[PDB]
RNA sequence: UAGAAAGACGCGUUUUAGAGCUAGAAAUAGCAAGUUAAAAUAAGGCUAGUCCGUUAUCAACUUGAAAAAGUGGCACCGAGUCGGUGCUU
DNA sequence: TTGTACTGTAGCGTCTCA
DNA sequence: ACAGTACAA
């Protein structure tokens, strides 16, 4: 009549079991559904539940910060375009269109395939003329003559598409350099730019072009010294640095993947044993040697450079097109303009992260945004938003106030709280002087123009998915609360809604946890025990019940009974101590591993070249991966076995077939949608719309002679089954290692030393069990005759080791996914089940989240 | 020691553009050149915003657009992953 | 033409704020 | 986990 429950919480598992007063585990006989032969099993009341750990948030954000970045980018480049397409459209209307399509092929192109020009010669001469961009850029500040708008817009595109950073707030004029305020704010602005800039020997307005310039200059004489240099002296090598992109050369540094780091290490070997390389190898070790202009370290120029060059070419092309001079300021808007980081996303209330404010509604753009957007209560909203709500200035503004009597004022202190609020709350001067307005009659000038600096630090302290879902903490370690609080409402639900009297579980954290399912008595209609981990700990070592967590996972659930069995013990106090020897040996626990749906990227994000295959993934609509490339290797959602027709052979006939398919991420919108048609367009003939099923990761099979196998994709699946040694056998292979610490005292714990000699060969029979069981579950005969050889051939060796390479045995025989390890000495290659065909015929097992209550759906039986 | 939100930057990848030349029946061989740009950066979605799209939730079966609710006997002896016995309606 | 065995592939660094 | 090459039918 009297049931307790121990729980083990983890950030994978969480163990589980029903113990009696006796410290009984029941065994109950459960009704189990389906169109199989068996209508009752009998199975333990102990088990373990295990799942994939959760995700926290953070890769999440920073998609979708990138996703913001280039959206925002793109409007950009719009902007610039919506400004120059009245003027462009009168010489080349298609220039934009060009521009958009220079990614397709040249079937696909609707216009001539060289964007710039539409034709070959004047690309050619473009591109002879102004080898890279900032030799355009250069030609554009530096040249007063008029130039074409082609040129103009891509010189301004190249600088507003790249920016640059903007973490200098001032002005810093490049032409500034290379009364001590001013002089050493200037001489601040020259340290900064010797660390952007190395050197301008001819001053002009456009510095960066010019540092660039001189970057290829020198990367073309010095490759033309290393060609010459390499053809006098060595050329054998030529053809393997020069041409081969695969062997990290030169041709490895620019039309392979190599970085430049690589490529320096790879040629400092060649220009070290060949002579006259002094100047290159000084120019190497200076990270100056055959560089490029777009390189990792431009993460360093300042947004202000970039507006410098800007402002210089409009100055220079206004006259000769009036139309940049009626805007200048707009473009310059587009470079210089940020949105605020208090302001948030600009959305109209349909996000789920915004929270600003407008004023008038119209779209907010560069231009008008401090006239649409309601600065003041965006910004406190970002700042109240996020501070949590409720669970020395006597010797301060004294100075402010210049007297302690009137600091003393008592009447007027509401309002002395609410200027102290402000700042505390916001930090910028113009706006901590705005919401500083409203006490301005109260104070002459001066005092509140000094006050606004004192900037203050430091604050002084239903539905169930609803009930957590306001809680507190990462999402990752919520997933253990979740499935906890499912297992107690099943643990509840099986005995007739009983409640336990006393359920243990397992620091600030569950202190909280305590709490939360202490509400649970007066919220939701059982003494919760906040066990240490210290007390098992030293019990499990007080008595035989050593674990070897390499061997299985029944060490969950077995520290769910132990857990029990320590806070009922304990509760009950500068036949049941017998029982608990019985119920450790028990072989069977109910372990579940946790049918979960795959959510997340479409796949690994690196874009694949063109290939002919068709596997790759069409990275865009129109982008025919054959010729565009595209991604690899996507995510599967969950497994649909279906039963149809399909036509194979030249002569096509109506063939039935039986298998499952791999829905991907994003066809699971698709298919949810309508998924007959989705799959008649997979080429799928008069699919049985009510026998479709739905097979999640983790899917349990179970096949003959007890072999049971878990699914991990539509191709892929897993082991499934776990073997159970003899305590015995657990306590040799724990008591064989650990001789540093195991004793605890020198000379009484001898036996513990001396027992592993006596019954060394419980680890030959350990040896037969493990093949024993491989032959039943595993079926691996190649790495079976492979271990056995090597353990005939090593089986004289010391204990220790010996027996801590049998714990590295169990990888062949674990839960999961097969891995290699190393034994003594030498990799057992693992093997990979990649058969789908034999659990088209098995048994599909359905388990509840403790695992007790089952269905089992023979599949030879459908279709 | 780590959790959530906002604003940015620089690379990288992919396709295209940057006329390769000479000897060539050709396979290929010698020679020249290489640094840059455009576009995309989850397919896309509709509430069409300079917004949203990788976190959280998810056995089966019956209702419910969904939200959400409901659906499975006991005692004993054994233990190769659970087996059987008897009582019960 | 359809399954198995063996080997290879896999986005990232750096900020600023309350 | 999935891709690609190399073979057994």
């Amino acid at each position: 009549k009297k049931y307790s429950i121990g729980l083990d919480i983890g950030t994978n598992s969480v163990g589980w079991a029903v113990i009696t007063d006796e410290y009984k585990v029941p065994s109950k006989k459960f009704k189990v559904l389906g169109n199989t032969d068996r209508h009752s099993i009998k199975k333990n009341l102990i088990g373990a539940l295990l799942f994939d750990s959760g995700e926290t948030a953070e890769r999440t954000r920073l998609k979708r910060t990138a996703r913001r970045r280039y959206t925002r980018r793109k409007n950009r480049i719009c902007y610039l375009q919506e400004i120059f397409s009245n003027e462009m459209a009168k010489v080349d209307d298609s220039f934009f269109h060009r521009l958009e399509e220079s990614f397709l092929v040249e079937e696909d192109k609707k216009h001539e395939r060289h964007p710039i020009f539409g034709n070959i010669v004047d690309e050619v001469a473009y591109h002879e003329k102004y080898p890279t961009i900032y030799h355009l850029r250069k030609k554009l500040v530096d040249s007063t003559d008029k130039a074409d708008l082609r040129l103009i817009y891509l010189a301004l595109a190249h600088m507003i598409k790249f920016r640059g950073h903007f973490l200098i707030e001032g002005d810093l004029n490049p032409d500034n350099s290379d009364d001590l305020f001013l002089a050493a704010k200037n001489l601040s602005d020259a340290i900064l730019l010797s660390d952007i800039l190395r050197v301008n020997t001819e001053i002009t307005k456009a510095p960066l072009s010019a540092s660039m310039i001189k970057r290829y200059d020198e990367h073309h004489q010095d490759l033309t010294l290393l060609k010459a240099l390499v053809r006098q002296q060595l050329p054998e090598k030529y053809k393997e640095i020069f041409f081969d992109q695969s062997k990290n050369g030169y041709a490895g540094y620019i039309d392979g993947g190599a970085s430049q780091e690589e490529f320096y290490k790879f040629i400092k070997p060649i220009l070290e044993k060949m002579d006259g390389t002094e100047e290159l190898l000084v120019k190497l070790n200076r990270e100056d040697l055959l560089r490029k202009q777009r390189t990792f370290d431009n993460g360093s120029i300042p947004h202000q450079i970039h507006l410098g060059e800007l402002h210089a070419i409009l100055r220079r092309q206004e006259d000769f097109y009036p139309f940049l001079k009626d805007n200048r300021e707009k473009i310059e808007k587009i470079l210089t303009f940020r949105i605020p980081y208090y302001v948030g996303p600009l959305a109209r209330g349909n996000s789920r992260f915004a929270w600003m404010t407008r004023k008038s509604e119209e779209t907010i753009t560069p231009w008008n945004f401090e006239e649409v957007v309601d600065k003041g209560a965006s910004a406190q909203s970002f700042i109240e938003r996020m501070t949590n709500f409720d669970k020395g200035t006597y010797h301060d503004l004294l100075k402010i106030i210049k007297d302690k009597d009137f600091l003393d004022n008592e009447e007027n202190e509401d309002i002395l709280e609410d200027i102290v609020l402000t700042l505390t709350l916001f930090e910028d001067r113009e706006m901590i002087e705005e919401r500083l307005k409203t006490y301005a009659h109260l104070f002459d000038d001066k005092v509140m123009k000094q006050l606004k600096r004192r900037r203050y630090t430091g604050w002084g302290r239903d539905s169930l998915h609803e009930h957590i879902a306001n809680l507190a903490g990462s999402p990752a370690i919520k997933k253990g609360i979740l499935q906890t609080v499912k297992v107690v409402d099943e643990l509840v639900k099986v005995m007739g809604r009983h409640k336990p009297e006393n359920i243990v579980i397992e620091l600030v954290e569950t202190r909280q946890i305590t709490k939360h399912v202490a509400q649970i008595l007066d919220s939701r209609m059982v003494k919760v025990i906040t066990l240490k981990s210290k007390l098992v700990s030293d019990f499990r070592k007080d008595f035989q019940f050593y674990k070897v967590r390499e061997i299985n996972n029944y060490h969950h659930a077995h520290d769910a009974y132990l857990n029990a069995v320590v806070g009922t013990a304990l509760i009950k106090k500068i036949r049941d101590f017998a029982t608990v020897r019985k119920v450790l040996s028990m072989p069977q626990v109910n372990i579940v591993k946790k049918t979960e749906v795959q959510t997340g990227g479409f796949s690994k994000e690196s874009i694949r070249p063109k290939r002919n295959s068709d596997k790759l993934i069409a990275r865009k609509k129109d982008w025919d991966p054959k010729k565009y490339g595209g991604f690899l290797w996507p995510t599967v959602a969950y497994s649909v076995l279906v039963v149809a027709k399909v036509e194979k052979g030249k002569s096509k006939k109506l063939k039935s077939v039986k298998e499952l398919l791999g829905i991907t991420i994003m066809e699971r919108s698709s298919f949810e949608k309508n998924p007959i048609d989705f799959l008649e367009a997979k080429g799928y003939k008069e699919v049985k719309k009510d026998l479709i099923i739905k097979l999640p990761k983790y899917s349990l099979f179970e096949l003959e002679n007890g072999r049971k196998r878990m699914l991990a994709s539509a191709k892929q699946l897993q082991k499934g089954n776990e073997l159970a040694l003899p305590s015995k056998y657990v306590n040799f292979l724990y008591l064989a290692s650990h001789y540093e610490k195991l004793k605890g005292s020198p000379e009484d714990n001898e036996q513990k030393q001396l027992f592993v000699e006596q019954h060394k060969h419980y680890l030959d029979e350990i040896i037969e069990q493990i093949s024993e069981f491989s032959k039943r579950v595993i079926l691996a005969d190649a790495n079976l005759d492979k271990v056995l050889s090597a353990y005939n051939k090593h089986r004289d060796k010391p204990i220790r080791e010996q027996a801590e390479n049998i714990i590295h045995l169990f990888t062949l025989t674990r839960l999961g996914a097969p891995r290699a390890f190393k034994y003594f000495d030498t990799t057992i290659d693992p093997k990979q089940y990649r058969s789908t065909k034999e659990v088209l015929d098995a048994t599909l097992i359905h388990q509840s989240i403790t695992g007790l209550y089952e269905t089992r759906i023979d599949l030879s039986q459908l279709g």
